DNA sequence: GCCTTGCCGGGTAA
DNA sequence: GTTCCGGCGCG
DNA sequence: CGCGCCGGAACTTAC
DNA sequence: CCGGCAAGGC
């Protein structure tokens, strides 16, 4: 608080387009990885980096963020035991995010994977889990959903944003000003 | 008539 | 998105 | 000696 | 993720 708010949107974007990973090697070597991939370099340089950099400062983090080029997206990385397990240890309690934490991860999952067109509302995933606790957030928030196995072949539910509730959910979620990159 | 949403394969962006 | 690789930092 | 950062990239597949 | 198709709702 109120790094809370970016925390929860970063969380979006690393569950959805990134991971947390911790590595072992020969040994007895180890590294903690938090990452987010994008094709863009906007988007990854220009907003997503400048809110991790915040958060790194904030939180007395001594690691770089780099970003590394791939053939098919790029890779924003932090190299860090304390990050990666501030980023896990706030997933295991994301059923206690508040509104305002609750809105952010939201906004940060369907930038990772949620339907850009925005014809259609619908965010992808194979964690069902996950999935419906979005859901009764959003439910909480009086917007009408419902979640399926969308793609069979994967594994992959889709949960639909109801069309009748298209303007609370891009108002209130979407293109929600909470917590800024910081005035 | 017009809108919404399940279904389901292609392949780009993870 | 995930996990290999070689290499460096630091008490 | 015993782990934890850095920079890359091959390898796979979930959006 | 994207987007065409067709069922089904008002
Ligand atoms: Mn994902
Ligand atoms: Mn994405």
């Amino acid at each position: 608080e109120n790094v809370s708010g970016i925390s929860a949107y970063l969380l979006g974007l690393i569950i959805g387009d990134g991971g947390l990973y911790k590595l072992k090697y020969k040994g007895n070597r180890s590294e903690y990885r938090v990452v987010i991939t994008q094709k863009s370099e906007n988007l990854i340089k220009q907003h997503i980096a400048p809110l991790m950099q915040f958060l790194i400062d904030e939180l007395n983090v001594k690691s770089k963020i780099q970003i590394v080029k791939g053939d098919t997206r790029y890779e924003l990385r932090v190299s860090s035991k304390k990050l990666y397990y501030y980023f896990a240890n706030m997933l295991e309690r994301i059923r206690l995010f508040n509104m305002r934490e609750q809105i952010a991860f939201i906004k940060g999952l369907y930038v990772a994977e949620g339907d850009k067109t925005l014809k259609r509302l619908r965010i992808w995933n194979k964690n069902k889990a996950l999935l419906e606790i979005v859901s009764r957030w959003l439910n909480n928030l009086g917007v009408r959903n419902t979640i399926h196995l969308d793609d069979h072949r994967h594994g992959v539910y889709v949960l639909n944003i109801s069309l009748r509730d298209r303007i609370k959910f891009v108002h209130t979620i979407l293109s929600s000003h909470l917590n800024p990159l910081p005035p």
